[PDB]
């Protein structure tokens, strides 16, 4: 296990509320970056570490089935997350871009009512 980082927390504070939010706001700023960026390779690792945390802290939450968050979240993360891993640091297409944009307009709207 030599990887580590000095640094604890991609940023989740354990809040489900503001935890969906901060995995979003970091998932809708790493898509929108330009396809030419240096930070590709390492904004995909950050945004990783987001996906990875958010369902691995609330797996147990309630394997969805109950809040709409949480299983909507639960694939659009899984499916983002197999595309940086299915092809690499290559750049999402503009079609996934722009469906996966709703995706998370879905899962914070969901928030400001908390299911």
């Amino acid at each position: 296990g030599p990887l580590g980082s000095c640094d604890s927390g991609t940023g989740l504070t354990g809040n489900y509320s503001q935890d969906t939010l901060t995995v979003i706001a970091t998932l809708r700023e790493a898509i929108d970056l330009p396809q030419d960026a240096p930070n590709r390779q390492e904004v995909q690792d950050t945004a990783r570490g987001q996906i990875n945390d958010y369902i691995s802290r609330y797996r147990r939450k309630g394997d969805a089935g109950g809040l709409k968050s949480f299983t909507t979240m639960q694939t659009a993360l899984n499916s983002l997350a197999g595309y940086y891993t299915s092809y690499g640091a290559r750049p999402i297409p503009e079609k996934l871009k722009k469906r996966l944009q709703l995706e998370f307009t879905q899962a914070e709207r969901s928030i400001e009512r908390g299911v």
